[PDB]
């Protein structure tokens, strides 16, 4: 309607000028919008992509343009991420999604290419698509999950009652990735996604994850002993791995929430945050 339709970036994405304030944003063209519509029109926090417009001919819906993602500095061999670097990733994500979870909101697709980066090096949680009110009902057969590599073992076996855990897991599996620059757990198929996380983390005890057998989807696999995070992570010092245990715990009620993770020693301890400005960028 006003704004000019610039560079494709690829339901559809374009980039695209406001011809207003002259601003650059991304534009996506396209049931799924209207559940999106209403939570992020009314959001804002700095590390959650703004909607900033929406309009029907189908539905456009207008964000801010990021220039970049986790996923591409990921994959990126060309830099090199530094301790301080993924504590200012891990920071800005969790203070967005301890505003979701405040506002009692699931994202429910955290993955790397889901964190947006900006040119000074602020991160944003996109992609809403999935996205739930806490006390939503989840659907029979058209049940919405994370794509399997950062999917919580509880979704796994099928839990139709779930909570922030599914959010935590997942942003266990981002910082994984950003330590091994792979990802962690790269299961083929669904089954093979639990094979993966236990023969990683161990087959849980019936303490470790009291409720576990009463899953509707439980099943039982080999005992594997699972191997030291420690060892996993070599280059990762103790406040760190206490961060990672603390998202991988089995238990969704015991796992670590987003404000728990924000209070741990790691986010106070040298050496600190990398501003964003410094955060480096796909050249
Ligand atoms: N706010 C934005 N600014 C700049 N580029 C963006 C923005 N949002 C998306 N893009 C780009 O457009 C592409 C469209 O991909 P997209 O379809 O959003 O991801 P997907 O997971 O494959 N499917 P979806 O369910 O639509 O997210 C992304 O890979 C980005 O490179
Ligand atoms: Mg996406």
């Amino acid at each position: 309607k006003r704004y000019e339709k610039l560079d494709f970036l690829g339901a559809t994405v374009y980039k695209a000028r406001d011809k207003n304030t002259n601003q650059i944003v991304a534009i996506k063209k396209i049931r799924t919008a209207l559940r999106e519509i209403k939570l992020l029109q009314e959001l804002s926090h700095p590390n959650i992509i703004g909607l900033l417009d929406a309009f029907g001919s189908n539905i456009s819906l207008v964000f801010d343009f990021m220039e970049t993602d986790l996923e591409v500095i990921i994959k990126d061999n060309s830099l090199v991420l530094t301790p301080s670097h993924i504590k200012a990733y891990m920071l800005m994500t969790l203070q967005g999604l301890e505003y979701l979870h405040q506002h009692r909101i699931l994202h429910r697709d955290l993955k790397p290419n889901n964190l947006l980066l900006d040119e000074n090096g602020v991160l944003k949680l996109a992609d809403f698509g999935l996205a739930k009110s806490f006390g939503d009902p989840n659907r029979a057969y058209e049940h919405q999950v994370v794509t399997r590599w950062y999917r919580a073992p509880e979704l796994l076996f099928g839990a139709r009652m779930y909570g922030v855990g599914v959010d935590m897991w997942a942003v266990g599996c981002i910082l994984a990735e950003l330590l091994l620059r792979v990802p962690f757990l790269p299961g083929d198929s669904d089954l093979d996604q639990l094979t993966r996380i236990f023969e990683t983390l161990g087959t849980p005890t019936e303490e470790q994850w009291p409720d576990m057998c009463s899953l509707p989807d439980y099943v039982t696999f080999k005992s594997f002993p699972g191997i030291p995070l420690h060892h996993i992570f070599s280059a990762a010092g103790d406040d760190l791995l206490d961060l990672i245990q603390g998202l991988f715990l089995f238990n969704p009620c015991a796992r670590i929430t987003a404000t728990q993770a924000l209070k741990m020693k790691y986010f106070s301890n040298r050496p600190g945050p990398t501003p964003g400005c410094q955060l480096p960028r796909p050249n």
